């Protein structure tokens, strides 16, 4: 019955968590995010909460590295979500980015009780520009091909911003001002609207 079905869903949910944790532990940002999304979608679909899984993960561990990447993801996502809420538009992109924050916190909260504290390694830093590209890559890969941010195709505008951040990296001109310029843009100065194409 539905209780046995729930046990079986939690076994699969534990597998999905472990996949996310293993991506995390390798420092793969977009792919952690792919796996976090899959976990979170499954749990939502099966009416399962963090509290339902947490007793099943007593034999699992998020490492200090893991927590460090998680806190880095949170801070970059936080800033991006806020910086993307502009007078041009403030629904689509902030929502996409805020959802990244939610799915990643969900993954964390499945293991850690939210009443109790992350233990990040204060020396493990992932570069903010790499985190931001990872977020954009996740968004681009999961977006519907017809989805738009303002007048621009969402995938194409992600590719545009990813390129912008990589150009800043190559020229060693990454700072919070140059980054904000990319995060807050809706391609208002481009020569035409970006298409799915």
């Amino acid at each position: 019955g539905h209780m046995v079905t729930r046990i079986e869903n939690l076994e699969n949910a534990k597998k999905l968590w472990d996949n996310a944790n293993s991506m995390l532990e390798k420092g793969n940002i977009s792919g952690y995010l792919k796996a976090a999304n899959e976990l979170h979608k499954f749990m939502k679909e099966k009416n399962l909460k963090e509290d339902d899984l947490r007793p099943e993960l007593s034999d699992k561990t998020i490492s200090p590295k893991g927590y460090a990447i998680l806190q880095s993801l949170w801070g970059a996502a936080s800033d991006y979500s806020r910086a993307a809420a502009t007078l041009t538009e403030s629904t689509v992109e902030p929502g996409l980015v805020s959802a990244v924050n939610k799915m990643s916190a969900f993954f964390m909260d499945c293991k850690l009780s939210p009443n109790e504290r992350a233990t990040p390694d204060p020396d493990f830093k992932v570069g903010k520009s790499k985190i931001l590209v990872g977020i954009m890559q996740f968004i681009k890969d999961v977006a519907d091909p017809t989805s738009k941010i303002w007048m621009h195709n969402t995938k194409a505008l992600m590719n545009h911003k990813i390129a912008a951040i990589q150009k800043l990296e190559r020229s060693n001109n990454v700072n919070d001002e140059t980054l904000e310029s990319v995060l807050s843009s809706k391609g208002e100065n481009l020569s035409e609207y970006l298409s799915y194409k």
